[PDB]
């Protein structure tokens, strides 16, 4: 319950909310994505990034923005431009950058 | 705030739970679903049977049941029955024939 963890979730929360319909949820599945598994390698989601926070894996803020950069990264490269959940990678990308870097 | 609008609301909010990522909730566009509005000539989601219930709309539980219907059909008639929508308008229509069958006291 460190002053870290109340920070990242708070964090989570924020973000979570600018994806309603969860693809950001639990991991992707070659059934709903073909080749997912063989092009990404190094796969992220909210689901683990709260597991992480339960957990206590998380040593500071960079971390955290590390794995959602990467989440958020590995959308937009096995995703097509013109699809939704390129588009929506973008802009959280870009409003969690803003959300938690330079604040106090 | 009728007695039917009671109940056709709690019906709505027990399906709606059954679409936790809401891809009932709005209307599917051709941007995210080729050919959709070729195929579909009546599309019908959550979001426009919540309307009507505001609305008053809906004179009975089958004036209810008929867009449902509608919705689980239009699903189960544009997707292939592999996919992830499909095989939720499938659950849906099951829970509800089960939800609102003659059996309704
Ligand atoms: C953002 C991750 C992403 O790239 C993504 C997410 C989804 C995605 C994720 C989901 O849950 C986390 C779901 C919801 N789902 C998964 C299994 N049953 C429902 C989904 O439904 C169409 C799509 C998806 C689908 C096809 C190609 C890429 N994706
Ligand atoms: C169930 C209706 C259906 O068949 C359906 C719904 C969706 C669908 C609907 C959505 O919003 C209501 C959404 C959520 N969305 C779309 C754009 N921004 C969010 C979705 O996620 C990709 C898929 C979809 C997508 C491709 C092919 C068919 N469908």
């Amino acid at each position: 319950s460190t002053p870290i963890q109340q920070l990242l979730e708070h964090f989570l929360r924020q973000l979570q909310r600018k994806d309603p319909h969860g693809f950001f949820a639990f991991p992707v599945t070659d059934a709903i994505a073909p080749g997912y598994s063989m092009i990404i390698k190094h796969p992220m989601d909210f689901g683990t990034m709260k597991d992480k926070i339960v957990a206590n894996e998380y040593k500071s803020v960079t971390e955290f923005k590390a794995d959602f950069k990467l989440m958020c990264d590995n959308a937009m490269t096995y995703n097509r431009p013109d699809t939704v959940y390129y588009k929506l990678a973008k802009k959280i990308l870009h409003a969690g950058f803003k959300m938690m870097s330079k604040e106090r």
